[PDB]
RNA sequence: GGGUGUGUUUACCAGGUCAGGUCCGAAAGGAAGCAGCCAAGGCACGUCC
């Protein structure tokens, strides 16, 4: 379960714009998304890292449930 | 090394465009700009000087 899927599924159109600023590699291996990328992704989707760093948290809570059942 | 062809590769660090999103503006409208793509470069191979 990568970001690509997590995308399928107001505050929504912004949680998407934040993914639309990533690269295919990222949308697959979110881990590699450390500091510098996090940055690029914020400013690209017009956000604050807190936003990007936020979504990643969501993909995680989400990843977990998924990689559980 | 140069021209050119092909395959492969390349998050951002003043190339072009820029979905999406952001910015400024009461508005009309401006502004920067990620991903993509194009371009460019890297690695090879073919070919020409």
């Amino acid at each position: 379960f990568d970001l690509n899927d997590f995308l399928e599924q107001k505050v929504l159109v912004r949680m998407e714009a934040i993914i639309n600023s990533m690269t295919m590699k990222e949308r697959a291996k979110p881990e590699i998304i450390k500091g510098s990328r996090k940055r690029r992704i914020a400013a690209g989707s017009g956000m604050q890292v807190q936003d990007v760093n936020r979504l990643l948290k969501q993909f995680d809570d989400m990843q977990r449930m998924m990689k559980k059942m």
